[PDB]
């Protein structure tokens, strides 16, 4: 989650898919900030 491809949730700190739109655990949008 430091490369512009695979991202990491800001809530659970778990990396979803290498291009997911949102978290499946927290339902956090990719980058809602
Ligand atoms: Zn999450």
């Amino acid at each position: 989650g430091s490369s512009a491809n695979d991202w990491q949730c800001k809530t659970c700190s778990n990396v979803n898919w290498a291009r997911r739109s949102e978290c499946n655990m927290c339902n956090t949008p990719k980058y809602a900030k």
